[PDB]
């Protein structure tokens, strides 16, 4: 009826995310899911990150109201280094350090998140899984659409989406999407502010040939923040009873954070015959990143500023209400290339059909980095009294001073001048073969992933290149009444970059899952239910060195075993809903500090459950209202484990109003609110001086029209 309604359910039937080629879920023998863009288009989402929150087995609010990155922890684990594994088109949008890119949702016609290992399709990739995000491409039918918002927190957005043919036939097409927009963040003196354009254009010389050029140039002058908060006025008291306000910032006044993202490429497909596709995929990225930013470090009275002398100077009962902070300018440009390139050939051995993929990946990536770090005692400590007032959690906090981020003293700071290069080329084959209720998928893939890094300000380099094979295999059974079990094996591999005592690139970790669990795709009604569970495990994780020194050493170990639940159904034709509940049992297996312990910021248990309710009779007709509830489980914020950060429930709702019934049909208004009751939570730390106040209270008023 409504758009995100079944239309959405049947369109999120299919994918490729998982297997390269376009296949349906049930015969898809891995946790996959998928959100569509009629689905965004109801939700809102300020980043792909929320657009994935009814999804099993993925935390996407982990650094609470910053919004720099989308970092998604997934089945426990994430990157080497905490870097995004983020795909768009099938390409990786390759980062590195601080230079991690982000596509807005508003540009998106689709997101897909694939948990579990799947270097199998795609190379060095985290155990956990990957996400890919679909590029809007032309479309066949015209579309003329602009759309204001006007929000708290001084939100103002202002967008187009306009997409036609060139010709009466369509061999050409074009879309053009953009984007304008600026709030303040959550912190008290903090800003946010994005220019987005992507240009589209699509050739269908012919039905049996398609190729799409993609590209997306985006410049945020100011990102917000990114801060770091002790869990001392945070997930505990500080001496005095009290606490840090949710709109605390402990930076500068005039810290300063910026990206900029411009990239070319195109997505291609040619059908040559009946047994032979070929489809290449191919991007190329130049982006950007500068930052000064003065950053908490904890309250004097922790283990990290042992050593601090402005903490060691201050009455030991006052160091935990005092605060460490440090520093960083950053600026750093990358480059990024890479081009996919698959046959598929489909065949018949008898009774036995086959999709035979065979494919070359290839990427390099280049980020010469050139920053400065304050150490120790490079910055001014506060006194968490005064902010810790009732007067300001009611009358808001308060701007801090400025800071000299020039002044550059060597006896408290330093520099930091890398430049890294990243190069991998794998070749994959696999096979997805079907002898009547039985899908087979079976496949690997071999990597070679090799790295360079210069230290310019050491003047050294470091060096390693890996030679790896993944491989993955499994069953789906397909039964007519809709009721797919699979269950499969694979892996996953990721280089290091850290160096050991020898002096040499440690080897790379490897992921493990065993996977099993069945999938209620029926092809009558529209609905879907999965549900999973797994083993996952992660070994050579870098550990402390059992010898006490600054090297870390290798061999540990991780383990999550878990469950996972999705469902999404139209439950009338006034009534939707989608939901899911994951349990994730992660631990440290092997590990000099931590044998049993569980890695920081991730529950054992989330949960989330969204409903929407659409009016089609009487005088509220064309009247949707819907809201949603996202549980948190309690989670640890340290390795040691030595605390945890508490459970929380975030509830989000909406009233959109179909202005069609005005003749204005196809525009529509809206009304969002996020964290509806604005409750008070720290949404994870990752450490006793790095934690993270959720995000408060949102309201924002969305008008789209369509021409
Ligand atoms: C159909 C075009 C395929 C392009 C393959 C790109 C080759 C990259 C070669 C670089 N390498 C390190 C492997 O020599
Ligand atoms: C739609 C499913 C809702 C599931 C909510 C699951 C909560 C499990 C809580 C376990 N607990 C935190 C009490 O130990
Ligand atoms: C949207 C699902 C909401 C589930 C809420 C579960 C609350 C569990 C409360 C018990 N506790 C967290 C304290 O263990």
């Amino acid at each position: 009826e409504s758009a995100w309604g079944p239309a959405a359910t049947i369109a999120a039937r299919q994918s490729a995310t998982g297997t390269k080629t376009d296949t349906p879920i049930q015969k898809v023998p891995q946790s996959i899911s998928v959100v569509t863009a009629e689905e965004m288009a109801l939700h809102q989402p300020k980043s792909v990150k929320e657009a994935l929150s009814y999804t099993p087995g993925v935390s996407v609010g982990t650094r609470g109201a910053s919004n720099t990155y989308d970092h998604l922890i997934i089945r426990g684990f994430a990157a080497e280094g905490q870097s995004q594994n983020n795909y768009l088109n099938g390409l990786k949008l390759q980062g590195n350090f601080y230079n991690d890119a982000v596509i807005d949702p508003y540009m998106l016609e689709r997101a897909e998140i694939m948990r579990g290992p799947v270097s199998v399709l795609y190379g060095k990739s985290s155990p956990g899984g990957l996400l890919n995000m679909v590029s809007k491409r032309p479309t066949t039918e015209p579309l003329k659409e602009v759309q204001f918002k006007a929000g708290t927190d001084s939100l103002f957005q202002t967008g187009f989406d306009f997409s036609d043919s060139l010709d009466d036939d369509g061999v050409y097409s074009y879309r053009l999407t953009g984007l304008a927009r600026s709030a303040n963040a959550q912190q008290k003196g903090s800003e946010e502010q994005r220019y987005a354009i992507a240009p589209a254009f699509t050739w269908r010389p012919d039905d049996k040939t398609n190729f799409t050029f993609l590209s997306y140039f985006q410049n945020e002058p100011e990102t917000g923040y990114y801060g770091w908060l002790p869990k001392e006025g945070t997930v505990e008291p500080l001496p005095n009873g009290k606490r840090l306000p949710t709109d605390f910032n402990e930076g500068a006044k005039n810290n300063t954070y910026s990206r900029n993202e411009k990239m070319v490429g195109y997505s291609f497909d040619h059908e040559f015959n009946d047994t032979f596709t070929v489809r290449q995929n191919l991007r190329f990225a130049e982006n950007k990143t500068s930052q000064n930013s003065v950053y908490g470090y904890g309250v004097c009275s922790d283990p990290a500023n042992a050593y601090s002398k402005q903490c060691a100077a201050l009455a030991p009962a006052d160091k935990g209400h005092y605060l460490a902070r440090k520093y960083v300018v950053d600026d750093e440009k990358l480059q990024n290339f890479s081009v996919d390139t698959q046959l598929q050939s489909k065949f018949a051995t008898g009774d036995i059909d086959h999709t035979l993929l065979t494919g070359v990946d290839f990427m390099r990536m280049r980020n010469d980095i050139n920053a400065w770090f304050g150490y120790d005692d490079s910055v001014p400590l506060l006194n968490l009294y005064n902010p810790s007032s009732h007067h300001h959690h009611h009358h808001g906090s308060s701007v801090n001073t400025d800071f000299d981020f020039n002044a550059k003293d060597p006896a408290n700071s330093g520099p930091y001048r890398i430049l890294n290069k990243q190069k991998q080329t794998g070749v994959y084959v696999q096979d997805q073969a079907q002898w009547d209720k039985v899908l087979v998928t079976l496949g690997g893939r071999y990597d070679w992933a090799d790295q360079e890094s210069l230290n310019r300000v050491a003047g050294t380099t470091d060096k390693r290149d890996d030679k790896q094979f993944t491989w993955r295999g499994g069953v789906n059974y397909l039964f007519d009444n809709g009721v797919t079990p699979y269950f499969s094996y694979s892996e996953s591999f990721e280089p290091s970059s850290q160096v050991g005592k020898d002096g040499n690139i440690f080897a790379p970790s490897k992921g493990k899952q065993y996977e099993v669990g069945v999938k209620y795709v029926p092809e009558d009604r529209p609905i879907v239910v999965t549900g999973a569970v797994y083993n996952l495990t992660k070994t050579n994780n870098l550990m402390a060195d059992p010898e006490g020194s600054f090297f870390s050493v290798e061999g540990g170990e991780i383990r999550a075993r878990g469950v996972e639940i999705e469902a999404k159904a139209a439950l009338s034709a006034s009534v939707n809903v989608v939901g899911s509940y994951t349990y994730t049992d992660a631990e440290y297996t092997t590990d000099t500090t931590y044998k049993g312990n569980t890695p920081a910021q991730v529950p054992k248990h989330m949960a989330s459950l969204w409903a929407d309710y659409t009016f089609f009779d009487g005088p509220l007709s064309g009247l949707t209202l819907g809201t949603g509830g996202r549980y948190t489980g309690s989670s640890y914020g340290d390795p040691a484990n030595s605390f945890k950060v508490g459970s929380y429930t975030v509830v989000d709702a909406l009233v959109r109003y179909d202005l069609a019934r005005v003749g204005m049909a196809g525009s529509n208004v809206a009304l969002h609110v996020n964290n509806l009751f604005d409750r008070e939570y720290v949404a994870s730390c990752f450490n006793t001086y790095g934690c993270f106040w959720g995000a408060e209270r949102q309201v924002v008023a969305t008008a789209t029209f369509r021409f």
